[PDB]
DNA sequence: TTGGTTTTTCGTGCCATAGGTTAATGACTTTACAGAGGTTACGTTTACATACATTTGTGAATGTATGTACCATGAACGTACCATAATAGAAAGA
């Protein structure tokens, strides 16, 4: 019920990080996979809302994908 | 008067006495082959000191490793020229 809620956060915060690194869907596919990995961690008693929170994880999502291989070569994310 | 048998010399042919170059095996002698004996300058075997390598620990380069807590709620996010005709498909009226 989290994720058939929350696809359409993970697709408006994806739209806008496509600068022609790679094709999009492995993106949505990785936003799909760090929504979850935010769920999976997220607290009640905060009280705060649950998007501030998930931003940071989907963004480390898109950026470690984005790292991952980036070229036809590899090269590491410090680099 | 002329042809042919008979007979005797005479240079030529056969036999015998003399005397010399030169074949014989050898005895040569000279060259060649076969016998040992002292000396040379290597070739193989052996020990010993020092060297490049190769084998070890120790100080620096990167690298995945998990997370950051006001609010972020659907779109292509700029692609593209529009040739030509054999063969099927999903329906529409015959």
């Amino acid at each position: 019920e989290m994720v058939e809620a929350n696809l359409r956060l993970v697709i408006s915060i994806a739209k806008k990080y496509t600068n022609r690194g790679l094709q999009f869907l492995d993106l949505i596919q990785e936003g799909n996979i760090g929504l979850m990995k935010a769920v999976d961690k997220f607290e009640y008693r905060r009280g705060y809302k649950f998007s501030t929170y998930a931003t940071w994880w989907i963004r480390q999502a898109i950026t470690r994908s984005i790292a991952d291989q980036a070229r036809t070569i590899r090269i590491p994310v410090h680099m």
